[PDB]
């Protein structure tokens, strides 16, 4: 007889001719999570084989640096507070004469 009749004792769980694209993922999925584990599991063998001996943790050549670039993206990510309902009055004032403080013809104001 012919072996055409494995509905249930096999599901294209045995051999991966059975399917071509799932076959090429299973290859390139294992081999994935190895170079995760391995990355990760020979990094563990420097970081205590040395103990912060060969890879050094204090590169501050630029205190400022740290200081200006931590700085940079807050201020002008913040550039003072786009929020109105959250601003005295002044404090919307400042920021809408900020803007028409150089050129302003008429301002962004038709309220308050």
């Amino acid at each position: 007889h012919m072996l055409g009749l494995g509905a249930s004792d096999f599901e294209f769980g045995v051999d991966p001719s059975a399917d071509p694209e799932l076959a090429l993922a299973l290859r390139v999925s294992m081999e994935e999570q190895r170079q995760r584990q391995e990355e990760e599991a020979r990094r563990a063998a420097a970081a205590s084989a040395a103990e912060a001996g060969i890879a050094t943790t204090g590169t501050e050549d630029s205190d400022d640096a740290l200081l200006k670039m931590t700085i940079s993206q807050q201020e002008f990510g913040r550039t003072g507070l786009p929020d109105l309902s959250s601003m005295t009055e002044e404090e919307q004032i400042a920021y809408a004469m900020q803007m028409s403080l150089q050129g302003a013809e008429f301002g962004q104001a038709e309220s308050a």
